[PDB]
């Protein structure tokens, strides 16, 4: 075979056949044996966190090395700790009085689609949950992130083998193509797809004929209520928003601010490193946010100074993020969409009801089912505001990046955030190890069936 | 007539838009208002169980009215009782230690695909679980069951309306066509597909671009170990196998019997109404079990006497099931496949190990992930036999029809039995109300994110 | 509004069924009855040519009324004269020495796809050749020209009918949709597709499952050799290029001019109304020629003054066309593409070999198999230049608009110009009446077949 | 084996790229150089006719070696003779009074789809007409005839190359797959599809995005009018019908016979080797004509004795064809469909009018646009009968096999019989060399364009 599309198809087929053999071997191991493999994988991810981070920044041009290192550690530490004690081998629950017990059943071979924004960390995370549940996994990288994705996969497989795992358990397409992605998603041997990517790739996953856990995009609106701790709220928002220069789907995109505290919030934002664009600077930044009707890849995950330069504006070197005041919401209004960069929209609101109506509109521009935030000290207000928001993660008094993924609030640590039915997803959960094994129920007859009505 | 396809598309579009408006109204109600609607629906199903049963037998030619009535009552009583106390409105859980509230979120509009074998009971089952989780539902019948399916939906909607539900909540396609099925599965307003049907239609649901809960087919092997109470085992098996003349996917298809108790088992089966075919009779029956290389629809749900007539053999009028001693397994051995009728294969085995190898082979002929059975009093044998069977329902000392669906063993009452990844499904659960709402998590800041490494 | 797609499908189905019935009636008529019908149609077109021209300019904003009026007359007169004496009924050829005779066989129902640039004239031309060949025809308009296209079809039907034609012989989709176009191209009653449109629609026609005659796009290069009558060649070029403000695919897009007459040709161009853009103005005009990577629709068929304003430059009010001197060819050099407007590129060449090289490059930019031109009085040069050019119409000493369609050179009058295999078409012919009937051959035994080798 | 699909796709891409290069070199040759290449090809086909015939019978199980040898010679002789003097290089026509020239332009690369019934003869025919028009051609065989089809191709290429043709001009997919068929039909470099096969491949060819010449199936009804020379009609009918055991699409499938001569026709048929089935025998043969609502592949191109064994009937050795009297027409009546084997239907009619009505109904069962036949000496009846038949080939006083392909009546020699719009084809012509080059017209200004 000479041509790269055919070669990539053959490569996927080889990987899946090898994965099938590897998973048969893995399924026979004890819980201790599995847990030892997962622990070794987590240890290698930890050791390799910085180096993988630097590969990703260099290859993709997104983000910064210190934050990608922390993203990798989040996968190596937080994800690992949330699954290390989960029972995944044999009988995992007995219910003596109902005369049922539950047996864990691996799904088999998982197809992992990896994003360009979180390439190495998503590999670490998916490799850990897949292998803990006793599956093999075959990865498909984004073409912009092919080399670092593959290196992360190799490190996981080699760490797994050192602890006794079989060859071919963890693999990665080396030459990404549409043909190979299509083969991986539709192949006979593929059992479950974990599709972490854009809406089109997720749509393909749910068109594949295979069971799939997809995600949806975010466009996270955050309400700062007049009861907020303003300095703390601003601190949390800025740390979350500028993390890896805004590459995570759960990051803040718009602030909705009660008019009674707007002056204080602005001053606090400015003090903590935000640059407020004037009407002319806003137009110039706006004109590079979108090209040809969608987000400009060239601003994704870029420092505020790089964005400033691209837009032809002039800012201080210590600026942490750009902010623009906004009144409108929609695709024709670039500051109201998901920006995946250190840029925030700033909407003034009269109170909670106007905030909710704006939040609903912003979610409808490419954020349904994903994440919202609120900063407030009034529980009544928090309860009334949050109850009807279409998001699987409703983050209170925390940065939405770190809350969404379960770093700083107690949802399951994950880099695959299901957006529920409203987001065209099978679940609203943070996807984790329990999504990658089936439960079999052994159940005894305890009632008699009548055969007369 | 030329344009029934276009009219059926239009009808789907009308139902979904009416379903959209209805669900919005439903979603605003209290738990008690929802529960009153569900209760009224259950009551009406109970009252109409016999009339729906009769419509289904006459229209499809499958089964008998007594058993179909019981099947409807299973949906009206067992399913109702298993969901009536489930919380589905608002905050369903507050986790004070983890600082997380769980909010129940309806998926929206469910597309319910209905099989020709369990037409009215599946409608009852799906309508109850859909409405209890605060959804609208649009049904799609098999063409050979369009009238009884639509009548069951009509009765569910009228019952719901009587107790306060909005018009348009529950609807059913009246003119089934490929175009309409396609429209329903792919339409922008459809949120989740419940696909109960053949592997073809389920594959279509997982190809639709939408989240789906599919099923897989059964081909249930049942092991009678030498330790079994033989009279009781045979009774449970015959009651289950002949229920509705064998139309339920969980019903027994092959018995695997320890040689040491073969003669007793055969004699007990004969005593309880089984007719063992001789070699000439076997071959005549085998000829009408499949046409092309697939199950012959004309024997599905037929009394033994009808089948005898079809195969041109004669049998006593009191015969309850046909049995055929067999040694081979494969698509080309018609007695080893799923027969969906009162025909049972009979395999002799030396012990448990040989039983497992045959069970495994039978499941591979179109039963993976579905159901298995075993009859035994030796607990260690039970434990050893059951641990490695690829079936979501592993039924011990009960009829597999009634065990699988949760009538006589404690799995969730359901007529949509997921077969997990091994059967191309997103779950191995008995599908129930918890599969039709997403959980949103309101989660408070409880940890700090480290700024550096 | 929601169901306009479904209504348009039903509309197509009605038209096709009525056309089938109409065509059956028409096929039984004599040659003289057919010719009377065709004559009536042509007279009606001749009478309506001005009115339909004004409708098309009004609805599409392309071109001008005087030139569209002449375009309609081309179809009502030239096309009509080229077919009125063609034999299309019964035996059309007798070969007595070969013992064979030919019988004309109508193709049946023709699907005619109509462009936005030539909406009324293409309808006239197609209706004439279809009915002359004893076919029915169902038209599909471009959306931006639906009204004037439908009105042209109506006038043709009513004229046919006045002369004795059946109802439903000529029809037109009134609400164009993708669904209707698809239905028309693929319907079981559709016999032959005339696809006059962009490469996307023609590709759809060759993917329809049906026999199709398509076109390709033009990008016509014209060589002015030093032997040319310069005043006459510039006059021919200008009249052709500015006709309907350059909407026709066969219109000149680039001039290739011998260095030795460069100054004379430039001067002659200016004298006859050409405005040569300077570097400043070039860049401004280029900015509006392409939006995204394709031709800007807003310049199509616009007077040079409109284009000047759009580009924000000032030109004298008597300017008939803009000209830009160029050296590069390719899809990123906007002056080298097909411009469908009164803009002309202008290349200097040392002589014939460099002219050929450039013409080949220019046709590769979206003109393959369509049209080329040369002005020259040297016969040897004409022969050597034309022999190897990939164009079905090779126009000598004439404007290419009028030449390509057969107004001023002797190719068959047509508005559907096949670009041959090189342009992804079944023919390189100017499509006309002989493409719309099949020939049947009645042939007698004249030789004996050997029985043995 | 797992990835033969991928290998076959790569093979197609290699052939197309080499085809491209080859055609570019071929296009520069003189008419004289082209004609020498074509002649050399036709010579080699002639020499290899018997050998190819034996391979095809062995590989496919269809027909017999003698008739297949004749079929290959028809391509090597009749097709060659019909194209060898056609002008195809450069300027092919000049017109001083209209001031127009015509230049022949090769289509480029031809994808030739080859049926299982005529596998080697169709390769010879398509290669000759494609290379004569100065094209390259890539063949796609039916899986049942892969080896003999590739060998026919190899022989043409070798012969062409001996006479100076470039490498890669003529090629053939060696392992047929769906993937490879799809690739060849849809590839960027493919210019024209010649689709000779069942309605399904033909549909795929007109669904490919590419210009295509398809065929349609035959179901040829033949009318024997009371004015016919009966002994001669029967002979022509039997020789045509039994040729290669009935594998050619133009072959007779049903006789429509004037009541007034019925007895003589029956007697004459029997005398010339026909076996008339009794009612019981008819039911048994009917039972194996159709399998699963379509023509049973297992009777295609089989001797009548072989068909007799399959049906459980007993017939003499010297029988040449089976005949059944029939009254009904439709898919539910196996004797009324296209049988591609030495089986004929026998209908009695009162006269021409019932014959036409019957002929129309038989064509609507899978024969539209293809071929029809009549045997008669009354010129007026011939004219009256033929004028309204929807067939591109209307064969008079000849066997329809040999008439339809142009062996024994003057239509262009061809094994790709277009069935017109009524047969879902772009033409009703016997496809030949002129369908494989475009005409470019060099045309001079002769008129002025006005205003108002
Ligand atoms: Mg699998
Ligand atoms: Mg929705
Ligand atoms: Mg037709
Ligand atoms: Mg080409």
């Amino acid at each position: 075979l000479r041509d790269i599309d055919l070669q990539s198809i053959q490569e996927v087929r080889n990987y899946l056949e090898e994965a099938k053999a590897a998973q048969k071997i893995l399924e026979k191991m004890t819980q201790s044996e599995i847990d030892k493999i997962v622990e070794s994988m987590a240890n290698a991810a930890r050791e390799e966190a910085g180096r993988l981070a630097a590969m990703a920044v260099e290859e993709t041009g997104f983000g910064n090395v210190e934050d990608k290192t922390l993203k990798n550690l989040f996968a190596a530490n937080d994800v690992y700790n949330s699954i290390k004690d989960v029972k995944t081998v044999g009988i995992i629950r007995r219910d003596e009085e109902n005369r049922v017990w539950e047996i864990a059943q691996p799904v088999g071979i998982v197809a992992g689609i990896i994003p360009s924004t979180n390439p190495t960390s998503t590999v670490i995370f998916k490799a850990l949950i897949a292998v803990k549940a006793r599956n093999a996994i075959v990865f498909s990288p984004h073409p912009s992130a092919a080399k670092c994705t593959a290196e992360a996969a190799r490190i996981m497989q080699e760490a797994a083998e050192r602890a006794g795992a079989p060859k071919g358990l963890i693999s990665c397409i080396t030459q990404p193509t549409m043909a190979a992605t299509n083969e991986l998603m539709k192949h006979k041997l593929t059992d479950v797809i974990l599709a972490t990517g854009g809406p089109g790739l997720v749509k393909a996953a749910y068109s594949s004929g295979k069971p799939a856990y997809g995600v949806g995009p975010g466009n996270v609106p955050v309400y700062i209520h007049e009861s907020a701790n303003i300095a703390k709220a601003v601190q949390l928002i800025i740390q979350s928003k500028t993390f890896d220069y805004g590459t995570i789907c759960a990051s803040e995109q718009a602030l909705l601010v009660d008019e009674s505290i707007k002056e204080k919030v602005v001053a606090e934002l400015k003090q903590q490193g935000a640059y407020f664009l004037n009407e002319e600077e806003k137009q110039k930044v706006a004109s590079i946010i979108m090209v040809n009707g969608s987000l400009n890849a060239k601003i994704v995950g870029k420092a505020p100074q790089v964005i400033a330069e691209m837009a032809g504006i002039e800012i201080p070197s210590d600026v942490k993020l750009l902010v623009a005041e906004e009144t409108e919401v929609g695709k024709e209004y670039p500051f109201s969409i998901e920006k995946l960069s250190p840029i925030l929209a700033f909407y003034i609101v009269k109170g909670m009801e106007e905030a909710s109506e704006l939040a609903q509109k912003l979610l409808e521009v490419g954020g349904l089912g994903h994440t919202v935030g609120i900063h407030a000290e009034d529980e009544k207000v928090i309860e009334a505001y949050t109850i009807d928001k279409p998001a699987g993660r409703i983050v209170v008094n925390a940065g939405t990046t770190f809350g969404g993924i379960g770093a700083t609030v107690n949802v399951k640590p994950s880099l695959t955030l299901g957006c529920g039915a409203i987001g065209n997803n099978i679940t609203s959960d943070n996807v984790t190890v329990t999504h990658l094994f089936n439960i079999k129920r052994v159940a005894f007859g305890v009632r008699e069936m009548p055969k007369k009505v």
